[PDB]
This record gives structure tokens, C-alpha cells and sequence, in this order.
């Protein structure tokens, strides 16, 4: 489509809108947001999220959901998909993505991020600024790999998990679903579903 | 100006001189240094720092202060500014800097570094090799973000603070002025002025 | 040479083969491997490692040894060199390598990696995804700097040492030979030969 609607005009949204602008492929980039009006960082906020169900045509707008919170991103993305909107994979020109990587709709790969050979990312993943996902990783739906986090080869990350800024994993580690790993967490073993961990090595909080 | 004088021909200076050379915009790049003579890494050392006040014309030379120590960088930069020299912001071709970032004179952004949307860097900041400054950060004057350090969104770093190699911050953290955070420090709360911290999480030393 | 044989078709091998493909300089890229047959990631496995001594001509094939294990990489690389094969330094287009860096045969520098001014890398080094080696470092033979690890200026790393994913060093630190530093290790002092360390700060295990 000629236009992109970025849902969420917070800080993450600003970065995503600049990423899209850098691609040079959209005729117009706009925000939907429920808390701010006017324009943000030079992009217009054309309305609230009610426009998605009520106004925007999937024949005119692509959608990206720029919400950091994984549960909310999931809810909005699934609603957009259900309404028939395209959810482009947005990859910054300064990211490096392997030609053998597979990346699901609605995912965003930020400046300086790397996704290596054989990795599989499901829907709505964020690989944030300078984060790396090495070969043969599996990142399930709505996972957030925060800025500067580094996953070793063969790391699996379960659905909706958040891996904090500057965190890392040892090779062949498995993180379950709904896991929170704090900034700087050093994941050296498998982490069960629903756990919050932090530290070096990462331990339950 | 056609020429650049890099003050400081140590290791940091070598990297800064190569950064400038990569820009392909200067007719000549030279060093001022007080400890070495001849040439360093193929760039001539044309004299000591006494040339700044006594010899160099601001109509012919731009200045960059390639001194890692934040206090000394401050002293020399302020002296250069007072003598009317231009202090270009030097951004490596392989850095990514947001078009909405604001960066003060004399700052240096190294290869693979990223500065994201809405960030404000004051004078004489170093964002070193592969360091990232995410959206809406504020880095005050003569801050050094060391190689591979990653600041989350909305991180504030006070004047002259040094954030060590591989360190990181959680979102919305505030580091005061004159703070030293050691290599690998994981900054998970606000850090008062003048403190030295290290560890995961970062604690006072 | 017109052709490249990548020895090792595991995950590391897949990344190395894609790196070579990105260079656009080889007429053909193939694998030797002892555990897999057919093709891997779209590159043919033309035989086992017995082809090196018995079949491949050094007048037709360049060799790279895509084995993560430093001792095995050393053994195979030294054998290839002894049989007269060229062992190109392979640098990903998205890596940044200083024009004043020196890098020994058989070394590999991955996407987003940086090697800064005055650094010296001996034979068979791996600088993995987004790892950085700052100015004036010395990395001895068959060292592996894992993804996202960051070495400060003037870091020396002894022969065959493995520096884990997301690890970092303080400036002017010396790591001995045969050292293992775990993922996330924060190297703040010198590490004697043969030691295994981990933690923040890195301590013996």
C-alpha cells in the first residue's frame, strides 16, 4: 500500500516511523494514538485507534503496531490482521537480515540489529536497536529483544517474552513463554514459562 | 574548513582521525599532541597543544578533541570554542544517527554507534564503538558512552559522566553528573551525582 | 581462486557461507562436512574433510574453516595451510574494519563486527556477530570473540581463548591463552592462562 499507519506514537513509535521513512517506499506515514494529538516528530497523528476498525481501508493503509508492551502489541496486531490489514515486516536499512531468516508479519528489526541464518521469527517480534539474533534461533510471537541484547546460536524464546536491554543468552538455551529477563540478564540455562529473571547468571526474582 | 586538527594522538585519537578520513571531506587531517612527535597512524603530528592558542587559525582548521578523559576534554574543548574554532560533530559513516537527534559541537559518534529519535547530546559527547543511545535520551556535556554500552529509552546521563564498556541502562533511569559506571554495569535505578557504581545490578563501589 | 570450500556446515558454517556469498567474489561456494550430506542452506556439501588432503586443488579452491571450537579450527587450518591452500580473511560487507588493522589468514569478521585502529589479529580469529575489538588490541591465534562481546582499547587475548557472548573487557586488560570467559563475563583484571572465568566481575569457576 501507498500509506503506513503506525499505531502508537510514543518513543518506540517515533523510531518505527523513522525506520519506515528511511525505507523510502511509503507515500505517507501517519500515527494512530490515543493520548497525543497534532503531530509527533513531524508525522501527523490522524486519529485514535478507533480509526482501525471504523475508518482506515486495508486497500490504502499498511499497519504496524509500535507498542512495546508485548500483550498489547499482540491484541492490536491480531485485531488488525482480523480486519484484513497488511502488516509489513519493517527492516531498517542499517539492520542486517540473513536471506535464510524467516520473519512473521508485523515484526520490526531496528537499526544495527542482526538476524542470522536459519532463524525463525514469528508474528510481531521486535528486534530492537543493535540487538542480535544468531543462527538458528526461534523467537515466538510478540517477543521483544531489547536494544543491545545478544542471543547466541540455537536460542529459543517463547511467546510474548521480553529480553531486556543488554541481556544475552548462551547457545542452545530455551526461554519459555511470558518470561521477563531484566536488562543485562545473562541467560545460562533454560527458563520456565512465566518467570522473571535477572542477574549474571540470570536467576529468579 | 579544509583542515582538521585532532587534539590527542593516543588510541582514541587514532580512531577519530580514521573517522574523519572516512568522511572524505577534509583536505588534510593532522594531530596536536604533547607526548608524541613525527606521525601517528599515517597522520602528521604538527605540534603540541600550544599551537591551538598560538598558531592555528580558526579560518583554516576545524578542531576535534580526541581525549577520553571527560574533564580534560571539557577543558580543551572550552578553550578551543573560546578561541573561535569550529568544533564539528564527527559521525562515522557506519554510525546511524536519527534525523531528529540533536548533537552538540565537538561530539564524536563512532562506527556502529546508534543515536535514536528525540535524543539530545550536549557538547563534547563521545558515543563510542557500537554504543547505542535509544529514543529520547539526554546526554549532558562531555559524557562518554563507552564501546558497546546500551542506553534504553529515556535515559538521562549527567555532565562528564563515564558509562563503561558494555554497560547498560533500564528505561527511564537518571544518572547524575560526574558519575563513573564500570564496564558491564547494569544501571537499574537512578544514580546520584559523583558516585562510582559497578555490577549487575550496578551498586556503589 | 574462483571457488571457496567452507569446512564445517553447522550453524557457524551457514553464517560464514552467507558472508562469502555476500562478498560476490566467488564463482561457487561449497561445504566440506563429516556429518551432513546433500546441501545445507542452499550450498552443496561436496564431500567430507578427506577431500582436503586428497582431492581439492589449492589452484582452484580457497579454504575457510567454519568450526567454532578453537582447537579443532586450529588443527584444520594448520593442515590446510600446510597443504598450500589460501585461507582468505573473510570480512562481512556490514562489518567495519580499520584500514590500520592487521588480520591473519583464515580469520572471519561477521556482520556488524568492528575492528578498530592498530588492532592485530593473528591467524584463524573469529570476531562474531556485532562483536567489537577496539583500538590497539592484540588477539592471538584462533581466538573467538563471541557475538556482542566488546573489548576495550589495548586488550590482549591469548591463543585459542574463547570470549563469551556479550562479554566485555576493561581497557588494558590481558587475557592469557586457553582461557574461557563465559557469556556476559566482565573482565576487569588480567586472566592467567588456562582459566575459566564468568560473572560481573569475571571470577574463576
Amino acid at each position: 500500500n501507498r500509506k503506513l499507519a503506525v499505531i502508537g506514537a510514543g518513543g518506540h513509535g517515533k523510531v518505527v516511523a523513522e525506520l519506515a521513512a528511511a525505507l523510502g517506499t511509503y507515500g505517507e506515514i501517519v500515527f494512530l494514538d490515543d493520548r497525543t494529538q497534532g503531530s509527533v516528530n513531524g508525522f501527523p497523528v490522524i486519529g485514535t485507534t478507533l480509526l482501525l476498525e471504523n475508518s482506515l481501508s486495508p486497500e490504502q493503509f499498511d499497519i504496524t503496531v509500535a507498542v512495546g508492551n508485548n500483550r498489547i502489541r499482540r491484541q492490536i496486531t491480531e485485531n488488525a490482521a482480523a480486519l484484513g490489514f497488511k502488516l509489513p515486516v519493517l527492516i531498517h536499512p542499517d539492520a542486517t537480515v540473513s536471506p535464510s531468516a524467516i520473519i512473521g508479519q508485523g515484526s520490526v528489526v531496528m537499526a544495527k540489529a542482526v538476524v542470522q541464518a536459519g532463524s525463525v521469527l514469528k508474528d510481531g517480534v521486535i528486534v530492537n536497536t543493535a540487538a542480535t539474533v544468531d543462527h538458528d534461533c526461534l523467537l515466538d510471537a510478540f517477543v521483544h529483544i531489547s536494544p543491545g541484547a545478544h542471543l547466541s546460536g540455537n536460542t529459543r524464546i517463547g511467546e510474548e517474552s521480553r529480553i531486556g536491554t543488554g541481556a544475552c543468552s548462551r547457545q542452545q538455551t530455551t526461554v519459555g513463554s511470558g518470561v521477563t529477563a531484566g536488562a543485562g540478564a545473562v541467560i545460562v540455562c533454560d527458563i520456565p514459562d512465566g518467570m522473571t529473571v535477572a542477574g549474571n547468571p540470570a536467576k529468579p526474582l
